[PDB]
């Protein structure tokens, strides 16, 4: 194959660091034949196969109870339908039953080098020897995106439980930046990274695509203009935002810079393994042969065509830790095999990924993901940069309940426009989704904005009664 | 001298680990006679004094002011003599006409690794071979702590331009413990946390005090016993506490734990160089072969004999960027030159640091720290965990104004209860520190708590004229 460090365990070279005229990391293995990279996609499969019916009784008690045996993966299509998904239910209980991993860490416990995990939760006892796998992939992709040796590389996401900070840190010391892990959750923070922003002025920024929306509000109301940051490009994990229209050129726009769409899951750390490149700068690459991504219908767990909608399903191809063997993301995207602008021979998600399964809603037959009513909000110039939705599990829903913030200029143009704005809001997101949509504004900045995850739906069925009865009265 | 791995640069192996049998992790620097090890340190420190003269215009152009070269440092009097100390002001000016690091940076922009600070904030910007000098020297004294390979340590301090945490994270890893990253400042964190130590059980803890205190109370009110939490100690840096008779007390009585007191500054990392050992558990050694401390008469920079109140001044003896050469603690410490318990052949801070030197107050011609406040209160049984002393700096204090919280017990059994502790708490805190002690009570668990440094002092003019004025009215 000649694919640069390619063995099972992985063990990376730490003083490697690509020509400075090269756009690649690894060349070979970001740019050789698909077809050539998916035979050895496959023989490392087996690998990591073998290795968890080795070590992982939960692997060996799940594959025997599907019937399932290492020996019988012999092509990508006996993968798909012979191999069973591993859903999150699946980890708590393997966590539950034996504790504080699960019957799936595979190394003993004298390995676990970091504990993280999810806010039931699950623990990640990640050892040291996939802690450097992390840090390689990721100072891999983060070289895919333009950052540099001796780039200043500001890490604004929580340093907690929560892997997202910790592996763009992990990258960025890997690839000789400047780490500068600033973090996020604290009252007072955002005031002070906006001067320290403004001081040090980084080549890249790492956060969630709300936090980003979120400073350039506080850097404004700190006087400071956030295109004078120096940035050249911010990336993104955790949620939807970098690959959606409206959010995607905000951000951009508000700091002067490239914006790049990252991440996959936490239990999928390297989770840099679906990341947009500096040319295929929309949309997320699926890069393979660090993680092998497969789309598939959630219906039979079968890849789907593609150019088709379907599920992103995962398994790690370099990790002797919690690895994880078709792990079901529950996930929404939709990938293509075009060729990409970057030459990277790797299937793609040219709209990132939508959202949860789980997130969406219905109202009259109609299906709709929360990042559809934020991308069609975010590309009307009079949208304050924030809203809720207002919903009911619980009963069938006619009508689609919004409560928008008008910016400060609609507010200040008096109630005529205000009232202009409301009624222009409930036609655009009626044309863009097929459906009925009643629109409540709220006062400029009321609405509560994020350092992390944006959690714009209340499926509270008094709230959704007491909102929908006060906009009849109205 | 047969000292291990004694070399300037610094470069330890990244593979050792002591024999699971032995007390220290250098048996010849930690225990070899200290007259043996003060010839080494002063070799060191020609070393790095011409280091700095060759890297640092901000050192060449100081010392050259205070007419030295470091061909004059002959002894470790010329030392306190001749060098002039560097204050954080100094720092501060350094930074602003050489932005971002200063000209005391000495390594070249490509070597920076991390990039910390305080919160005019100053930026540290420490190289890839410095951090691993502090993962070492961290790994080292927690090791002296009792801490080992496997073990899982939970550091719950925030993550983000604070050294302390990462210090502890370093050390952590290079340890070969399982390193517990949860962090500290966001909202939803402690009731999390006390969770995770309950499931978790890990056998080592790292914040403050303030925190471990604030944490046993979220602890009680989410139902759960934190002497159920598995720990064998808790190690705090920050601020005075873990070497303040009633807070170390109440502390290691909550936990069922050994509680160990360690820090200098940031400045300084690695901070642990002031740490106490698993046998020496009462205040601090100096890592003297680390961080060489001397402890000074602020009059003239030179250190007072052994026995003696002094301020802390520091030295590195293992950094290359950002290498603090006498560096002003402007902090109040005693250090004596007994025997250890563990046989530790290093001066002591038997009762740990008192404070800030700035932080200390006047009432009638009496100089009070905030810590001996702390501690007077911390030893009565009725006192319900927090306080506020309100001063003014602007006009002379007759009396100590203070702000009290009873106990929950003590409210419950009534108004003349309540009364009864009011008064005992004014007489025990005028018993110990010999001025008149104004009680105002608060109700209990209204004063907020934290999980960074105790601020206790309100030092607002028409704060304290509107106490006393009420408090002369009841
Ligand atoms: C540790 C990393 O930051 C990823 C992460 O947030 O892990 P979590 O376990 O905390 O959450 C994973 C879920 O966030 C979303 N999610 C994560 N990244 C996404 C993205 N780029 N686009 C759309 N949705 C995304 C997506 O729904 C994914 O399944
Ligand atoms: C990065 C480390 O946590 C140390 C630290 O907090 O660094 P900072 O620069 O943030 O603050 C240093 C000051 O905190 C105090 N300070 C720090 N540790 C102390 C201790 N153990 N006892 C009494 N006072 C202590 C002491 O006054 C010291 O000068």
């Amino acid at each position: 194959s000649g694919m640069e460090e390619w063995n099972f365990p992985v063990e990376y070279d730490e003083n490697y660091l690509p020509p400075a005229d090269s756009r690649y990391w690894f060349p070979r293995r970001e740019t050789m034949p698909a077809a050539e990279r998916d035979k050895a996609i496959l023989g490392r499969l087996q690998q990591v196969c073998q290795y968890a019916w080795e070590h992982a009784p939960f692997y060996r008690r799940k594959w025997e109870e599907a019937g399932f045996q290492p020996s019988q993966l012999k092509s990508l299509e006996d993968f798909e339908a012979r191999v069973p998904v591993v859903k999150k239910t699946d980890l708590r209980e393997s966590q539950a039953a034996h504790p504080p991993f699960g019957d799936y860490v595979c190394v003993p416990n004298s390995e676990i080098f970091h504990v993280h995990g999810t806010s039931r939760p699950t623990a990640f006892g990640i050892g040291r020897a996939d802690w450097r796998a992390i840090a390689n992939a990721h100072a891999r992709i983060m070289w895919g995106m333009g950052i540099r040796p001796g780039d200043l590389v500001c890490v604004a996401a929580v340093f907690s439980l929560y892997m997202g900070s910790w592996g763009a840190l992990a990258g960025a010391e890997r690839l000789r930046a400047k780490a500068f892990p600033f973090g996020a959750g604290a009252p007072g923070m955002s005031a002070r990274l906006v001067q320290w922003l403004d001081t040090m002025k980084p080549a890249a920024f790492y956060g969630t695509p709300s936090y980003a929306i979120h400073l350039a509000e506080v850097a404004r109301e700190e006087k400071l203009n956030p295109r004078n940051f120096g940035l050249k490009c911010l990336f993104f994990s955790g949620e939807p935002g970098a690959s959606v229209p409206g959010v995607k050129d905000r951000i951009e726009e508000a700091y002067g810079a490239k914006v790049y769409d990252c991440g996959s899951m936490a239990e999928m750390s390297p989770f840099m393994n679906v990341a947009g490149t500096e040319q295929s700068n929309d949309g997320m690459l699926c890069w393979q042969d660090i993680i092998y991504t497969e789309v598939c219908d959630p219906a039979n767990m079968r890849r789907v065509p593609y150019g088709q909608r379907g599920t992103p399903v995962y398994t790690h191809l370099e990790r002797t830790s919690q690895p994880m063997i078709r792990l079901l993301s529950g996930d929404l995207t939709l990938w293509t095999n075009d060729e990409n602008p970057c030459g990277r021979t790797y299937p793609r998600l040219p709209q990132g990924i939508f959202g949860r399964i789980d997130d969406m809603f219905t109202i009259r037959g109609e299906n709709i993901y929360p990042s559809e009513i934020d991308a069609a909000l975010n590309q009307m110039s009079g949208y304050g940069g924030e809203h809720r939705i207002v919903i009911t599990r619980e009963s069938a829903m006619d009508e689609l309940l919004l409560r928008v913030e008008p910016s400060e200029s609609v507010h200040a143009a008096g109630a005529a426009a205000l009232e202009t704005f409301r009624t222009e809001a409930s036609h655009r997101v009626q044309t863009v989704l097929g459906v009925r949509a009643k629109v409540e504004l709220v006062a400029p900045n009321s609405i509560a904005r994020t350092d992390f995850k944006a959690r714009r739906v209340i499926d509270d069925r008094e709230v959704f009664r007491a909102l929908n009865q006060q906009l009849q009265s109205s």
